[PDB]
């Protein structure tokens, strides 16, 4: 029954131009199909394959399919009339209960009876009666999600109704390609005829089911708020003109299936357009025979080039060559295949000659004529889809395409021509409608770049599509606008994927910058369920009329493939962009808080996200949403006020570093705060490297025991946009320390859709192995018992101890998360009673070390007002006293030792007396400096000598050479008393020296021997002798007879006594 062919097509150009809800919608239905199919057009239906397959359905499925189908028919004709007088009346409450009682009993029809057109066995014959079912079920519900609300159905059951639309669409797309494929798949491949038969079971099934199911994702109301235009790109092929009968001929004379299917049909490539057909002309001597012996096409693409064959066949000069340029679309071929038997004697068969004598191609316009017309007609296998006008104006399909076939032997010659035809559906141009959402396939590009590969189409796309397997280009694709040039557009994909992918888009440069969501797993196949759709992307204008689109994927900043079908564009200002921002600036904002009040900030929601939310809402429309845009920027507001209020960290925001001794912040003083940048919309701190590891860069403040909780675990955390050598602390029982190494994100260089910079370069907010990568950072410590007298609290440290090192962070917080149970409670609990077992301890210790160093202190001095030193008081037991007082431990935090520990207090006192003792010493003694803490002022030199610290808190002199001295000329008062002492080590052989002496004699001296640049002594010597000056000035002589010497100090007091 070919009458189906003619209902298929009408239907399909129907669709492509009509595709609207409403009563126009399905009065074009009934007038197309269903008012004026009966069961003997039904029973033609199911003939057309059942004669190709060569199999009957059986009886009892077969009745009952056509009785199905005449039920499907009243029921809907019914519906139409309802749903037509509900229309011109849509208030009277009659004619919307009679709309939903129609609809309810169709649709229970169409849910019951299309299982009844796939019977397991016969899924195939029954195949183009389901795909009318399947086509008039979407239509029907689509109307009940559309018009439900209006006729009285339940939101409910509307948003239900889609669900099951949504999932129906797919379940019939897959059927109906799956079908598609195991009917191919289960026929013989062997002769001639079994490929007759094959290609025409394809292009049948194509025209009545491929060509409808291509259409039924228009039907998602939701994806299609606006009339969708279709474009069918599929290339289908006419019967071979071939002379052949099977009954009466041997197929061992024509081609086999293998040769025809590689020789006759083009593997997939980007939509073309016949340009020029050169045919040449051969001949058979023995009865002057000519026929078509070869040809070569040029075709062209949609705004690229021409395309050249090869020669098919052989070019004969039997006759000239003749050359078409049809310069317009060829609609009709009346052709001449024969076959011509040429006698032989018995017994030997006729010699069999087939080829193509004559041809005549038919444009609108113009006929042209391959040496004469015949009578085998295209419009019989393609008619036309409009039959109300000329053949001229009506076809259904235009000429694409021309491929040859041979097979010559014993006695025979076989040539002849298959011609390939695309559908009226696919535009010569590729032209935008502002009225329309444009279906723009990408095959119908002029451009695949290097890596991106035109692929069959999986049977319910209506074409081929675009495949990569890595980043790349896609396609390039010409369009022409049908409106001004500065309407503004926006576009989508229909697309599979088992990537995250991004993909850009190019005209003119960088106009949509869109993400391409997963819609796979790896390994799954292609079905309609693969297959989703992008959102529409920002706006953008086309720079020219016509314009050229580029489509590159990209990094998502290589795995499984994408698949593009086709795309999407439409008029911007049919949508509405404004309300769809706000929206989902609305879930972001809720999605701050715990619950629908909104009385409260979940914790885990961080400070810096609610910065980023912030963007989202200051990024909203002023032009349409300014009533809604102020009310959720007052709703994330608060969500910041309660992110300050649980922020435990005083003066988070930088205002006051090193404001006061005790609180708040404390930090060197090369750290920087600016106002924000690219990452930060508050102050945020530059901790820059340090040239030297024991004045390290640092920042740190204490929490107050007060601020805590008991048996609670608290976090810090903050945002880093880089760091090296970071070091991050935090202090309650012991130290929880990490290194934190934050590599830097670009934001310049990513190919920007929109700028990442604006106006006098401020940011733009509404831009888009052992490494952190994350710029994110949390840190948590556990708290056990409180207590306000011992006011433990817990230290927050960053420091940073190399050259190189730096941060930058900011939105820092530290706040309560959650109570302890199980083993993080065991563990704090053992954590406090092993920080109280070590406190003990160390309380014990110091008792007995400080006593030690206090009496070892106050025995430099004459009494407890320390402001004088015992005669008898050297350097030695000054530093001596020093190094017990150094023994107290925990003056200072070993992490960061500008902070006090437990024993500041007393290590402090004490060491104050001992600079109250080096500072009297220096007072005391009469040798200007005689400690050499000045280095070697005062003094005269001869020969190398140098000057060194030791710890901890001395100078000394290096004397390594005999030669060698160090003198000073002092002034001393005559006739007194004093004691010379001097604090020295001798290293290796031989004597160091110290003498005294006036102008003319009185020398004394002592001498140090090592018997009883430089490593230093541990400890010294110290001697002395009392001298009695006769005049007022004396020489000090400092020397030694080989080796090295090491002098700490000389001095010369007067005895007061
Ligand atoms: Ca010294
Ligand atoms: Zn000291």
């Amino acid at each position: 029954g070919n009458s189906s062919i003619d209902i298929s097509l009408s239907l399909v150009q129907f669709l492509v131009s009509n595709f609207v809800p409403g009563g126009g919608f399905l009065v074009g239905l009934i007038d197309f199909v269903w008012g004026i199919v009966g069961p003997s057009q039904w029973d033609a239906f199911l003939v057309q394959i059942e004669q190709l397959i060569n199999e009957r359905i059986a009886e009892f499925a077969r009745n009952a399919a056509i009785a199905n189908l005449e039920g499907l028919g009243n029921n809907f004709n019914i519906y139409v009339e309802a749903f037509k007088e509900w229309e011109e009346d849509p208030n009277n409450p009659a004619t919307r209960t009679r709309v939903i009682d129609r609809f309810r009993i169709l649709d229970g029809l169409l849910e019951r009876d299309i299982p009844s057109f796939r019977i397991s066995g016969f899924e195939v014959p029954l195949l183009s009666v389901y795909a009318q079912a399947a086509n008039l079920h979407l239509a029907i519900l689509r109307d009940s999600v559309i018009f439900g609300e209006r006729w009285g159905l339940t939101t409910i059951n509307v948003n239900e109704n889609y669900n099951r639309l949504i999932r129906h669409i797919d379940e019939y797309a897959d059927h109906c390609a799956n079908t598609y494929n195991r009917g191919l798949n289960n026929l013989p491949k062997s002769t001639y005829q079994d490929w007759i038969t094959y290609n025409r079971l394809r292009r049948d099934l194509t025209l009545t089911v491929l060509d409808i199911a291509a259409f039924f994702p228009n039907y998602d109301n939701r994806r299609y708020p606006i009339q969708p235009v279709g474009q069918l790109t599929r290339e289908v092929y006419t019967d071979p003109l071939i002379n052949f009968n099977p009954q009466l001929q041997s197929v061992a004379q024509l081609p086999t299936f293998n040769v025809m299917e590689s020789s006759a049909i083009r593997n997939p490539h980007l939509f073309d357009i016949l340009n020029n057909l050169t045919i040449f002309t051969d001949w058979f001597s023995v009865g002057r025979n000519f026929y078509w012996g070869g040809h070569r096409v040029i075709s062209s693409l949609i705004g690229g080039g021409n395309i050249t064959s090869p020669i098919y066949g052989r070019e004969a000069n039997q006759e000239p060559p003749r050359s078409f340029t049809f310069n317009g679309p060829v609609f009709r071929t009346l052709s001449n295949p024969t076959l011509r038997l040429l006698q032989q004697p018995w017994p030997a068969p006729p010699f069999n000659l087939r080829g193509v004598e004559g041809v005549e191609f038919s444009t609108p316009t113009n006929s042209f004529t391959y040496r004469g017309r015949g009578t085998v007609d295209s419009l019989t296998e393609l008619p036309p889809e409009d039959n109300s006008v000329p053949p001229r104006e009506g076809y259904s399909h235009r000429l694409c395409h021309a491929t040859f076939v041979q097979r010559s032997g014993t006695p025979f010659l076989t040539t002849g021509v298959v011609f390939s035809w695309t559908h009226r559906s696919a535009t010569l141009t590729n032209t935008i409608d502002p009225e329309r959402i444009n279906q723009i396939p990408l095959v119908k590009g002029f451009r695949v770049w290097g890596g991106t590969s035109v692929i069959t189409g999986p049977g319910f796309t209506g074409g081929d599509i675009l495949r990569r397997n890595t980043f790349g280009d896609f396609v390039s694709l010409q369009v022409n606008i049908n409106s001004p040039i500065t309407q503004r557009y926006r576009l989508r994909f229909r697309y599979a994927s088992s990537r995250d992918a991004r993909v850009i888009v190019l005209t003119g440069q960088v106009s949509v910058n869109m993400p391409l969501q997963k819609t796979m797993e790896i390994g799954e196949n292609l079905t309609s369920r693969t297959f989703r759709y992008t959102d529409f992307s920002n706006p953008f204008s086309f720079r020219a009329n016509p314009d050229i689109i580029g489509i590159s994927e990209q990094p998502l900043f290589s795995s499984g493939e994408l698949y593009i079908d086709k795309i999407e564009i439409i008029l911007a200002d049919a949508t509405f962009e404004a309300e769809s921002d706000l929206e989902r600036a609305q879930k972001a904002v809720n999605a701050l808080f715990t619950s629908s009040n909104q009385i409260g900030l979940k914790t885990d929601v961080t400070d810096y996200h609610i910065d980023q939310v912030s963007n989202l809402v200051d990024c909203l429309s002023d032009e349409f949403c300014l009533d809604e845009k102020r009310e959720l920027s007052e709703k994330v507001k608060h969500a910041k006020r309660l992110s300050d209020e649980r922020n435990l960290l005083q003066d988070p925001n930088f205002r006051g570093i090193n404001r006061q001794p005790d609180r708040g912040w404390r930090g060197s003083t090369d750290i920087t705060i600016q106002g924000g940048d690219d990452v930060f919309k508050e102050n945020y701190v530059t901790l820059p490297g340090t040239v030297d590891e024991c004045y390290p860069t640092y920042l740190y403040q204490k929490i107050d025991e007060s601020k805590l909780k008991a048996y609670t675990r608290y976090e810090l955390r903050g945002y880093i946009e880089d760091s090296q050598d970071l070091e991050i602390y935090l202090i309650r029982y012991n130290a929880k320390h990490e290194i934190v190494n934050v590599p830097g994100t670009g934001s310049l260089w990513p190919l920007s859709a929109q700028s990442p910079i604006g106006k006098c370069g401020e940011p733009n907010r509404c831009a888009p192995k052992c490494a952190h990568h994350s710029h994110h950072f949390t840190l948590d410590i556990d708290v056990g018992c409180t207590d306000l007298n011992e006011d433990l609290g817990v230290w927050v440290i960053f420091k940073i101890k190399t050259q190189d090192g730096h941060a930058r962070l900011g939105n820092l917080e530290f706040l309560e998360e959650k109570p302890l149970l199980g083993e993080a409670l065991a563990r704090v609990k053992r954590a406090e009673k092993k920080w109280r077992d070590k406190r003990e301890k160390l309380q014990l210790e110091t008792n007995i070390v400080y006593k030690e160093a206090k009496e070892s202190v106050d025995a430099l001095f004459v009494n407890s007002q320390y402001d004088r030193l015992q005669v008898d008081t050297n350097i030695a037991m000054i530093h001596a006293a020093d190094k017990r007082v150094h023994r107290i431990r925990e003056a200072y935090l070993p992490e960061l030792s500008v902070i006090p520990g437990v024993n500041a207090a007393i290590f402090e006192e004490l060491e104050g007396r001992i600079f109250t003792a080096y500072s009297l010493y220096d007072a005391r003694n009469v040798i200007k400096n005689g400690d050499f803490n000045n280095g070697l002022l005062c003094w005269n030199v001869k020969g190398h000598v140098d000057v060194e610290e030791q710890n901890n808190h001395r100078s000394v002199l290096v004397i390594p050479e005999w030669e060698a001295e160090v003198s000073q000329e002092v002034r001393v008062c005559p006739g007194r008393g004093y004691i010379l002492r001097v604090t020295a080590y001798k290293e290796g052989y031989g004597e160091g020296c110290v003498t005294i002496h006036e102008i003319e004699d009185n020398t004394d001296e002592l001498k140090f021997s090592n018997c009883v640049y430089t490593p230093l002594p541990a400890g010294y010597v110290t001697k002395d002798l009392e001298y009695f000056p006769e005049t007022d000035k004396v020489w000090i002589e400092i020397g030694e007879t080989e080796g090295t010497f090491i002098v700490d100090s000389v001095e010369l007091l007067l005895m007061e006594e």
